[PDB]
């Protein structure tokens, strides 16, 4: 559960949140094979509830109806499509299963679903399932209220609703099954692997025994015997009964401390500074790497959502933004996840934006299609961060630095830092408000490489900034604070 069954070399993936299905099969082919992504993170898959008020919000795609594969982003034909499409050019699908609840409690009964499929949440009755009031923890629950109140009892926060949420009976064989059976059918159509969603609201022992009931990968693009990767959002920041380390026996979790502490870095709050990350990693309190799934901003938090965050940088900071994302795809410690963002109208009153519901590009609640410009950026209000030359670059770093050792680290007691990947690729740092000229020691063989930052290698030549290596290993680094990107990177496949 712990390998992501990416294609060799590949060591990414992306999360096209809230992107259609036949738009990502497009994107498979266009752009993800062709620049070295691993996969994709789709939104969840599987019939919710379709809420007007708010109007269509992103969240409403966290209240299950049903496990028909029948969403806003496609249907299952549409969905199979795309997983097969994704396969055959070597770029896998990861599902976001949404499996600890089905929607609120308080949520209208009726058809008003993504496939009109009947429910009543009153009555505890998902037909389409089916669920009925048996398969919930109404009983369980010990609270008042019969939600989550108090996280310091890591009891209640298992069994009882997640903010109303109504919450499933994941000790009974028969809801297991049920779950495992959704899986099994997505599995079984060539998904690679899961985000399970609310993981620190599951028992670790109720996710192993779905995990038990599940299929390995299907055999027609997977080697015999390969499991689906797993990887549990728990949001463990470190003051609560409840961490991380209890779901390691099940797959890789979250590690929400990433991109809290790599943006109050890069923002320099409370003293913190660049200087500090030499020993990023399991030094800063983290999960072991090799149970970390990383990422900068995901779906929740850049808009305030999840556990949140002020220090959480996104695409709205997007010169820090590069800067981190860079950061995090040159460093060795975990497996990376590129967050691609859709625009919305961000507004805030008293330091909370009251816009943070709205979903993604449509017309009157149809998800438009993503748009590409000639200059290889996305329409149709798409970020398409994933394209951005500064990141798309980095994500190919890190494919071709795979393996390699960090080393060559340098610092300047602040903030102009840099640090090598065995012989393979090197990356250097001014957030400094002054300008960082240096020679540096890069560990690289001489040459002349471009910087995969400022611009690109392209026939024979750079594009932008040119790095010169000397036999020494030892090259000459000149970074304004005022530069449009304050960071430089070079590596094996852009030496001229
Ligand atoms: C995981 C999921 O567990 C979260 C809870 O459902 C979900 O939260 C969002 O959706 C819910 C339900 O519609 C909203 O109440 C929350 O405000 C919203 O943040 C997470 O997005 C998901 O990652
Ligand atoms: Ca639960
Ligand atoms: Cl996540």
């Amino acid at each position: 559960q712990y390998s992501p069954n990416t294609q060799q070399g590949r060591t990414s993936i992306v999360h096209l949140f809230e992107w259609r299905w036949v738009d990502i099969a497009l994107e498979c082919e266009r752009y993800l094979a062709p620049k070295g992504f691993g996969g994709v993170q789709v939104s969840p898959p599987n019939e919710n509830v379709a809420i007007y008020n708010p109007f269509r919000p992103w969240w409403e795609r966290y209240q299950p109806v049903s496990y028909k594969l029948c969403t806003r982003s496609g249907n299952e034909d549409e969905f199979r499509n795309m997983v097969t499409r994704c396969n055959n050019v070597g770029v896998r699908i990861y599902v976001d299963a949404v499996i600890n609840h089905m929607c609120g409690n308080a949520v209208s009964a009726g058809t008003s679903s993504t496939c009109g499929s009947y429910f009543n949440p009153g009555s505890r009755d998902f037909p389409a399932v089916p669920y009925s009031g048996w398969d919930f923890n109404d009983g369980k629950c010990k609270t008042g209220s019969g939600d989550i109140e108090n996280y310091n009892d890591a009891t209640q926060v298992r069994d009882c609703r997640l903010t109303g949420l109504l919450d499933l009976a994941l000790e009974k064989d028969y809801v297991r099954s049920k779950i495992a059976e959704y899986m099994n059918h997505l599995i079984d159509i060539g998904v690679a692997g899961f985000r399970l969603d609310a993981s620190k609201h599951m028992w670790p022992g109720d996710i192993k025994a779905i995990l038990d009931k599940l299929h390995n990968l299907n055999s027609n693009w997977f080697p015999a015997g390969s499991k689906p990767f797993i990887y549990q959002e728990v949001i463990d920041l470190g003051g609560e009964p409840i961490k991380s380390s209890d779901y390691f026996g099940n797959g890789r979790v979250t590690e929400f401390k990433y991109g809290a502490k790599l943006g109050t870095v890069i923002r320099k709050w409370n003293g913190e500074k660049m200087s500090y990350l030499k020993n990023w990693g399991e030094g800063w309190g983290f999960v072991p790497s090799d149970r970390a799934l990383v990422f900068v901003d995901n779906h929740d938090n850049q808009r305030g959502h999840g556990a949140g965050g002020a220090s959480i940088l996104t695409f709205w900071d997007a010169r820090l933004y590069k800067m981190a994302v860079g950061f995090m795809l040159a460093h060795p410690y975990g497996f990376t996840r590129v967050m691609s963002s859709y625009r919305w109208p961000r507004q805030f009153q008293n330091g909370n934006d009251v816009n943070d519901w709205v979903g993604p590009p449509n017309n009157n609640g149809v998800i438009k299609e993503v748009t590409i410009n000639p200059d290889t950026t996305c329409g149709n209000d798409w970020v398409c961060e994933h394209r951005w030359r500064q990141i798309r670059n980095m994500v190919i770093f890190r494919n071709v630095v795979d393996g390699q050792p960090f080393t060559n680290w340098y610092d300047n007691g602040s903030n102009q830092v840099a640090f090598g990947r065995g012989n393979r690729g090197f990356i250097v740092f001014n957030n400094d408000d002054w300008s960082f000229s240096l020679t540096l020691q890069t560990g690289l063989p001489a040459g002349t490489y471009c910087d995969v930052i400022s611009g690109d290698k392209i026939n024979g030549n750079c594009t932008g900034i040119k790095i010169y290596v000397s036999d020494d290993g030892k090259a000459h680094f000149s970074i304004s604070n005022s530069a449009e990107d304050p960071f430089i990177a070079i590596h094996a496949e852009s030496k001229l």
